[PDB]
């Protein structure tokens, strides 16, 4: 790698991080959006005030416009629903660790009733919460409301660090390592500038997903990562090995590679802040399919990188990996649905599964309800798209399992329903090949009453290529496709992954079975259960 090719691409400008001069040649049409308007300003300088009074058909007469509902937008999370729910707009949080309280719940809640059929909530496979139906002339009185209640959508879209996700067990759980909220907190302040903004992190080549580990279960999915922090001691001290890379895409998926790098744990944002510096100057920007960073990775070669990110440290200092993490490789990944002890004598916490992550405004107030009852006013979330709430005495418990509500919201449903894994699919999503969420329900359900089975299998359905869903991580993984019917009509259908691990002994999942009609899965499924993970004929 020539020394040429180690020149910061961007620079500072009054405020905001902008693509130099003379680096601007072949950038792809993402690149120029965010260079012909700074997707910040519609947040820190409020210009999101006088668009959210333009009527939507007149912002769609002129590209500017259009690309600030369109693009910029995301900057904000907000996300318009062009071609599947057009002028309605889905709202994506900061939720660092999957932690929310019942007054945010309840907020949320009351923003997605008023939108009566447009309105529900989703829980997502980074722990977060969606909302759907929202319209722009809301979106200020919405971020007001979001702020009042100690909220925000910063940043949780488009070229920008995503949610941080955590331990759902943090602090709570016997066998947890370290507790990830401070550190994830601590990611998601750094991120968004303590609610504010932060222009040095939201113009980056692409995406980047960060996660801390605090479970020897690796609830986290480290592997799956642009930044995993692996707890680890280091001569005596406490701190982490960093995973660096990790992503998914259409054309290509990669696990996370040492950077061969050990930070202490209070160097955890000096850290995050130097590998974004550099994938920020750095990155390439042409072909979108080319700019995660592992592709920069590639082209400066690991060691290469880790240079990069070890000159914009403090000091300019960054160790080497320890020998040894904290994670302990002897393990069986832990089922949370249900109710568990917490380290806190005299208390647990319950697992509720929430039938693929979907909500409705009345189901989430049952559910502040509860943790307000109950526990402490606390409902976690977790990346199968289901609910924790924690600090219930223990005595309640009784109680608690005999709530109406825990019928649909069950501590105890069928174990395919317990690792069941949706996206969004084309109710709302405009890139879905097919419907997910009702489909993989269904399709579920059947499967269910053919076969028994104690194997915890993981079923992951993703609608299109983009794999929001992970189905790379699956014991079985349905993508979306069309395919044909034995009359050769257009169909449904899923090309079928399997050989995903979690935990410890991770592996990516590849496609076992392309092309084929939903309506054809459940005899595939139901033979593949009872083939390779013991499941029995009922
Ligand atoms: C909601 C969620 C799926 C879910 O049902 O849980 C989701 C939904 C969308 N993803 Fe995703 N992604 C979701 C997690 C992911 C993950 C999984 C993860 O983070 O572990 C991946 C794969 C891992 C990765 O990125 O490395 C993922 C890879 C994508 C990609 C492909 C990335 C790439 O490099 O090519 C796109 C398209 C893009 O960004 O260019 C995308 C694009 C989208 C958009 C924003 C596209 C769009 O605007 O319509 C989807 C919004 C649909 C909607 O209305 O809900 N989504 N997406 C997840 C929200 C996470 C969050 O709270 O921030
Ligand atoms: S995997 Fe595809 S269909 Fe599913 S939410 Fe992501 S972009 Fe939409
Ligand atoms: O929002 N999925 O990158
Ligand atoms: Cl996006
Ligand atoms: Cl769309
Ligand atoms: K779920």
């Amino acid at each position: 790698v020539a020394a040429e090719r180690l020149e910061p691409r961007v620079e500072e400008k009054d405020g905001y991080w902008i693509l130099k001069e003379q680096f601007r040649k072949g950038i792809n049409p993402q690149e120029k959006v965010k260079i012909e308007k700074e997707p910040m300003k519609l947040f820190m300088e409020n210009g999101i005030e006088e668009l959210a009074k333009i009527p939507i058909e007149e912002i769609d007469q002129s590209k500017l416009t259009k690309d600030d509902i369109d693009v910029r937008l995301k900057w904000l999370g907000l996300f318009h629903r062009r071609k599947n729910q057009y002028g309605r707009f889905m709202m994506r949080l900061k939720l660092p660790n999957g932690v929310t309280t019942s007054a945010q719940t309840r907020y949320l809640a009351s923003v997605i009733r008023k939108y009566g059929k447009e309105g529900c909530a989703d829980i997502t496979t980074r722990q977060n919460w969606q909302i759907r139906g929202v319209v722009l002339p809301d979106v200020p009185e919405i971020l007001k409301g979001l702020a009042e209640v100690g909220l925000t959508s910063l940043q949780s879209g488009m070229d920008n660090v995503r949610n941080p996700v955590g331990n759902p067990l943090a602090g709570i759980d016997p066998e947890e390592i370290v507790d990830t909220r401070p550190y994830t907190n601590l990611l998601s302040q750094f991120i968004t500038g303590n609610s504010r903004g932060n222009p040095a992190v939201s113009n980056l080549p692409r995406k980047w997903n960060p996660c801390v580990v605090g479970s020897h279960d690796l609830y986290e999915h480290p592997h799956i990562n642009d930044l995993a922090y692996m707890p680890a001691t280091k001569d005596g001290r406490f701190g982490f090995n960093l995973l660096v890379g990790g992503f998914f895409s259409a054309k290509r998926c990669d696990e996370a590679i040492p950077l061969d790098a050990w930070v202490p744990a209070d160097d955890v944002v000096p850290v995050c802040r130097a590998i974004l510096e550099a994938f920020r100057d750095l990155g390439f920007r042409g072909n979108r399919q080319k700019c995660r960073m592992m592709w920069l990775i590639d082209e400066l070669g690991v060691e290469g990188f880790r240079a990069e990110v070890e000159k914009r440290m403090p000091q300019q200092q960054l160790e080497r990996a320890s020998p040894e993490d904290l994670v302990q490789k002897q393990w069986e990944r832990r089922d949370y649905l249900g109710v568990h002890p917490q380290k806190q004598e005299g208390y647990s916490f319950i697992g509720l599964h929430i039938p693929v992550g979907r909500v409705q405004a009345d189901d989430m107030d049952e559910l502040a309800r509860l943790a307000d009852e109950y526990g402490s006013g606390e409902i976690r979330l977790t990346v199968e798209q289901n609910i924790i709430i924690p600090n219930i005495e223990t005595s309640k418990i009784e109680a608690l399992l005999k709530e109406p509500v825990l019928s649909t919201f069950s501590p105890d449903p069928p174990i395919l329903m317990k690792g069941l894994v949706a996206c969004t699919g084309n109710q709302f999503c405009g890139q879905a090949i097919i419907e997910t969420k009702a489909r993989s329900l269904k399709i579920t359900e059947e499967v269910q009453r053919q076969v028994s089975l104690t194997k915890p299998v993981r079923m992951h359905w993703t609608g299109c290529p983009n794999t929001c869903a992970q189905v790379q991580v699956a014991d079985i993984g349905f993508m979306g496709c069309l395919t044909r019917d034995k009359n050769g009509k257009t169909v449904e259908g899923a090309d079928v992954f399997l050989g995903g691990r979690i935990g410890s002994d991770s592996h990516l999942g590849e496609v076992y079975k392309k092309a084929v009609p939903c309506d054809d899965l459940v005899p595939l499924v139901v033979d593949l259960l009872v083939n390779n993970f013991g499941a029995v004929p009922r």
